[PDB]
C-alpha cells in the first residue's frame, strides 16, 4: 500500500487508544520498600517512562536503590554470583513484606534469570517488578525518553512495532520469542538516527543522581496529517531493516554514532563457541549491543531459525499495514 493507506489503518487501529495513576502504586510500593529499610530509594522505569504515557496491559517496573548507588550515578552493574546473591536476598524480604500487607496479591520471586526480580499481580489490573540495587534500567529507560523527547510523534512508530512484535510472535513476551520489547526500541531509535530524524545522545551522558523517581507525563497528540508521517516511517524502518541493515557485517548500536561491526566487538561465529549467558550459547546472527552492560548481545537468542522468521515477517508487514489491513 502507500504511506497514506498504511498511515490510515494505523491511526483507526489506535483511535480506542487515545483516551498518574501510577503514583498511588509507586506510594503503595514504597509503604513496603519503607518497611524493610527506610533509606530505601524507590525508581521507575520501562516503557512508562520511555513513553511518558501509561498504556494499557501495561504494568510498571521498579528498582530499590541505595542513596549511594544513586549518588554513584553512573556506576555500571556487576555480573557477579555474590552481585546476584545480594538481590536476591534483599527481594526475599521485601516479597514477605508484600505478602503481608496484600493477601490477595500473588508475588512470584523469578530466578531462571540473569537479573534477579519479583513479579506481582494483583488481579485489580496492577501488575509490576522489582528488581534491587541496578541502575541499568532506570539508566536505559531515561535514554530512550531524552530520544522521544526530540521527536514527541515518534512514539507512534514505536507502539506500532512493539504491538505487531507480539502480533508476529517475535517479541519475548510470547512463547517462541526471541527479541524483548526493549530490543526492538533499540532498533527503532537506531533505524531514526540512520536517518536522521533525531540527534545522537551518548549513552553516558545519563546520570541517575540526576533523573526524577517518577518521571512527568509526556502527552501524545494524535497525528493531525491523517498519519501520512507514519505509514512513511512505517514502509521505511521495514525497508532499512530488509535490504539496508546489513545482518551479517554490522551491529545495532546506541553507543556510537555511524557504523558499529561484528568484527571489532570480536561477535564472530568462532566466539559462539565460547560464548554463554544462562548456562547457554549464545548466538551473533542478529546483533544488538546494549548501552550500558558489558559485551552484552540483546539479540543473543536469534538462532539461525528466528533470524529467518524475522526477515519473513518483515516482507509480510510490508504489505498488511502491520498485520493492520
Ligand atoms: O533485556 C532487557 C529487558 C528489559 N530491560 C529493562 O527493563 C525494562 C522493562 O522491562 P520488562 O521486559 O517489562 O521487565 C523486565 C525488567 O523488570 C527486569 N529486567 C530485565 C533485564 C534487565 O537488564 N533489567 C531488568 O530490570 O526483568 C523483567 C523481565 O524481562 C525495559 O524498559 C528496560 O529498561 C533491559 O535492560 N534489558
Ligand atoms: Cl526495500
Ligand atoms: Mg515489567
Amino acid at each position: 500500500p502507500s504511506p497514506a493507506v498504511v498511515g490510515r489503518s494505523l491511526v483507526n487501529s489506535f483511535k480506542q487508544f487515545v483516551s498518574r495513576h501510577v503514583d498511588a502504586t509507586y506510594r503503595l510500593v514504597l509503604d513496603c520498600v519503607a518497611a524493610v529499610d527506610p533509606l530505601m530509594r524507590l525508581y521507575t522505569f520501562g516503557s512508562t517512562v520511555v513513553y511518558g504515557v501509561h498504556e494499557k496491559g501495561s504494568d510498571v517496573d521498579f528498582v530499590v536503590l541505595n542513596k549511594t548507588d544513586v549518588e554513584d550515578g553512573k556506576g555500571g552493574d556487576a555480573a557477579t554470583q555474590v552481585a546476584k546473591g545480594l538481590q536476591a536476598d534483599i527481594l526475599a524480604k521485601l516479597a514477605r513484606v508484600i505478602r503481608q500487607k496484600h493477601l490477595s496479591w500473588n508475588v512470584e520471586e523469578v530466578r531462571r534469570t540473569r537479573v534477579p526480580v519479583v513479579r506481582v499481580k494483583g488481579g485489580g489490573a496492577v501488575d509490576f517488578d522489582i528488581t534491587a540495587y541496578r541502575r541499568n534500567g532506570v539508566r536505559n529507560s531515561a535514554l530512550l525518553r531524552a530520544y522521544f523527547e526530540q521527536n514527541p510523534p515518534c512514539r507512534w512508530l514505536s507502539m506500532s512495532i512493539k504491538r505487531w512484535s507480539k502480533q508476529t510472535g517475535l517479541n519475548a513476551s510470547v512463547i517462541g520469542g526471541s527479541i524483548t520489547s526493549y530490543g526492538f526500541n533499540l532498533m527503532v531509535v537506531y533505524y531514526l538516527l540512520q536517518r536522521n530524524h533525531l540527534q545522537f545522545v551518548p549513552p553516558s551522558t545519563i546520570d541517575v543522581s540526576r533523573v526524577e523517581p517518577l518521571p512527568p507525563h509526556l502527552p501524545l497528540e494524535e497525528p493531525a496529517d491523517e498519519g501520512l508521517e507514519l505509514g512513511t516511517q512505517v514502509l521505511d524502518f521495514l525497508h532499512f531493516f530488509l535490504h539496508e541493515f546489513d545482518s551479517d557485517k554490522q551491529v545495532i548500536s546506541l553507543n556510537r554514532p555511524g557504523i558499529t561491526t561484528k568484527e571489532e566487538l570480536d561477535w564472530t561465529k568462532s566466539a559462539e563457541d565460547f560464548a554463554r549467558m544462562n548456562g547457554e550459547k549464545v548466538h551473533y546472527q542478529w546483533c544488538i549491543e546494549d548501552p550500558y552492560e558489558l559485551n552484552l548481545n540483546v539479540g543473543r537468542n536469534v538462532t539461525p531459525l528466528k533470524r529467518d522468521f524475522l526477515r519473513r515477517h518483515l516482507e509480510k508487514a510490508r504489505d498488511t499495514a502491520l498485520l493492520t489491513i
